[PDB]
């Protein structure tokens, strides 16, 4: 592939999880997208539901039994046979393909949080990034005051799964793109 | 002090540590700047150089002891008696004092990192915050791949003191603002 290994291309990623506090939770779904520097999808890797314990799936917070719960996730983990080891060597190898290391930031909205959770359970995953993020978050917030009719045009898709969000994350930053930077 | 108290007040801060890595670092200096929506500064927190034992000073990563060294920092840290609760509550009743719990990100360049140590080392002022970031490197990262000719207006200072670290992010934030953003 000609774009693969481009400098410029930027890795997406959104996790689930049992909770906010990677001390306690754990990741329960992962998502990546490949983009070029202008946020054409270039490629997918795998999209992993975590083989996680009845004990671990009941004892989620209630925000999030709730909601992986009805939106068979919860159920997507326990019929999982995934290891966490097994999605981060499969999680690594589909990323390295495409970017040189240390080269694109982590991207999504709230990166900040799931490089958390990257950072204990997947730490050689990680070390394959820039140490900057690119959160779309940053950018909601600068939109929130300085153009909120921006707003308007973000899809805001009531899913919470991995692909799902990860998707809305290059959208959201391609409407800014649009109407938001002066390029 | 008129803006004191409005819900789109930004929360600015940069931190000093003695190394990359929360789990074995602490933190040496805080900066807090308080903006408006629009980027006129409002008021500057008080500074505060965390007192550390020559224990700790001496055995920091050989870059801090370099830079820290360098900048009268590591003597700062000598001389303190500031321990780090009483910057944490100080900080907390300060930010209180000019935004409303749970309104404003947390606001700088690569500002992520700076939260993994305020979350380990002072959860109470983190609880201040928006879950969200403002991390001013995400569109430093952007302006590197769709327009980095902006680059060349950003200015950037050799100094690694919190205060001059944190107006420095301001100051690109505005130089993106008015070369970069389509308001
Ligand atoms: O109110 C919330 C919202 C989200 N989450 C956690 O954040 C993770 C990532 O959320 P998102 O990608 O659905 O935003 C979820 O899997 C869940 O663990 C919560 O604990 N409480
Ligand atoms: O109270 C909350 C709600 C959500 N999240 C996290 O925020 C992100 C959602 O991003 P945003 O698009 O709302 O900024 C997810 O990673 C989720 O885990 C929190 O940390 N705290
Ligand atoms: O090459 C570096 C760059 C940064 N830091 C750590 O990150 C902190 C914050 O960086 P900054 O605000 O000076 O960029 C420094 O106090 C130092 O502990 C290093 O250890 N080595
Ligand atoms: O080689 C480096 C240099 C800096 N930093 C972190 O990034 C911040 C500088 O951010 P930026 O302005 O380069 O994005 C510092 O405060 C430090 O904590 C690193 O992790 N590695
Ligand atoms: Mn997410
Ligand atoms: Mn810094």
């Amino acid at each position: 592939h000609m774009m693969a290994g481009n400098d410029s291309n930027l890795i997406w990623l959104d996790l689930e999880m049992t909770g906010l506090e990677p001390v306690e939770d754990v990741i329960l779904e992962i998502a990546i997208i490949i983009t070029d520097s202008e946020l054409n999808i270039l490629a997918q890797g795998p999209i992993f539901a975590i083989s996680q314990t009845d004990d671990v799936l009941d004892n989620m917070n209630p925000w999030c039994i709730e909601h992986h719960g009805k939106s068979g996730l919860t159920q997507r983990c326990r019929d999982s046979e995934v290891s966490l080891a097994h999605a981060t060597k499969e999680s690594l190898a589909f990323v390295q393909e495409w970017v040189p290391q240390g080269k694109s930031p982590m991207c999504g909205n709230s990166i900040g949080q799931d490089r958390r959770f990257i950072n204990k359970y997947m730490p050689d995953f990680e070390d394959h990034f820039h140490y900057r993020n690119l959160d779309v978050s940053t950018i909601k917030e600068l939109a929130k005051r300085w153009k909120p009719e921006v707003l308007e045009s973000v899809v805001k898709t009531g899913a919470h799964l991995a692909l799902d969000d990860i998707k809305e994350s290059i959208a959201e930053l391609k409407v800014y793109r649009e109407l938001f930077f002066k390029l």
